[PDB]
C-alpha cells in the first residue's frame, strides 16, 4: 500500500505516536520470521522495548539487508535494527547509536575443513552481501572464489550441500544454527576473524532521534530490561564491555 517517506525528527515521531523500524527477518536469532511467519528475535524484542520506553507504538518493516541503509536515508523508516556492525564506511552514510551488543565473525566449515584465515587459500567461501563478513573475505584474497548471497541462511545451505568450503558469519548465528540443526558432529567453528560492536542506525544528521534512542538504550541497560531480553535469547548478557 506504499507509505509516506520522510526523515522525521524525534518530535515529529512523537506527534504521530508511532515509530517505524526497519529490519531484515533472515538472521536468526537476532531478527527472523518464526514458524508461524511472524517477525521475532533478540533485536525485535529490543526494538519493541526501545519504542515502549519512548512512549511509541512500533511499526515494523522487513526488507532485504542490502536495501536497509538506503531506504533509511530515503525516509522509509525512522531507525534500523538489523545487526549492523559499526564501521567507518557505514558511518559516512548513517549515524549509529551506542551498541546494543558485541560480537564477532567466525569461520565455519565442515569437520576437518579450514579452521583459520590462512587455510582459505584456494577455497570457496560463502558470505552475505554488504556485510562485514564479505569485507573480511575480500581481505583474504587467496580465496579461490568468494560466493556472495542475498540472505545469510542460503550460505549455510550451500555449506551443508558441499557447494562451498567455508561460511563466514556471526558467532552467535553460527552457534545457534549448529544447536538448532543438531550439527555438532557435522560443522566446526574455527577462528574468530574480527570483533565488532553492533548498533541501531538513524538517517545521517538525524541527531534528535539518535539522542532519544541512546537515552532509551541506556535506560533499558540500567533498569534490568536489557538484561532480561539478553537472558531470554542467549542465557547470558551480550552487552559490550
Ligand atoms: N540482518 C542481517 N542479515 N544482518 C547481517 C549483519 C552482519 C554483520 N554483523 C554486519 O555488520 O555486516
Amino acid at each position: 500500500g506504499g507509505s509516506e517517506f520522510q526523515v522525521r525528527s524525534f518530535e515529529e515521531i512523537k506527534r504521530s505516536g508511532e515509530i517505524r523500524i526497519g529490519t531484515e527477518g533472515a538472521f536468526p536469532p537476532f531478527n527472523y520470521f518464526d514458524e508461524r511467519n511472524q517477525l521475532t528475535g533478540f533485536e525485535v524484542d529490543l526494538g519493541n522495548a526501545i519504542a515502549e520506553r519512548l512512549g511509541l507504538k512500533p511499526r515494523w518493516i522487513a526488507q532485504s539487508f542490502d536495501t536497509l541503509l538506503i531506504q533509511l536515508n530515503q525516509g522509509r523508516f525512522d531507525f534500523v535494527i538489523a545487526s549492523h556492525g559499526i564501521t567507518e564506511e557505514r558511518a559516512r552514510a548513517v549515524d549509529f547509536t551506542n551498541p546494543h551488543y558485541c560480537t564477532g565473525g567466525v569461520i565455519v566449515s565442515r569437520k576437518g575443513g579450514p579452521r583459520t584465515a590462512k587455510d582459505l587459500q584456494g577455497k570457496v567461501v560463502g558470505v552475505q552481501v554488504g556485510t562485514t563478513y564479505m569485507e573480511a573475505a575480500q581481505k583474504i584474497p587467496g580465496i579461490k572464489e568468494v560466493r556472495t548471497y542475498q540472505r545469510d541462511p542460503d550460505a549455510l545451505q550451500d555449506l551443508l550441500a558441499g557447494r562451498i568450503d567455508t561460511w563466514i558469519t556471526d558467532r552467535f548465528v553460527a552457534k545457534e544454527a549448529i544447536k538448532e540443526r543438531k550439527l555438532e558432529n557435522t560443522l566446526q567453528v574455527g577462528e574468530l576473524v574480527f570483533q565488532e560492536r553492533v548498533a541501531m542506525a538513524v538517517a545521517k544528521g538525524n541527531k534528535s532521534l539518535l539522542d532519544a534512542l541512546n537515552r532509551a538504550l541506556a535506560e533499558l541497560m540500567q533498569d534490568g530490561t536489557y538484561a532480561r531480553i539478553s537472558q531470554k535469547w542467549f542465557g547470558e548478557d551480550v552487552r559490550c564491555k
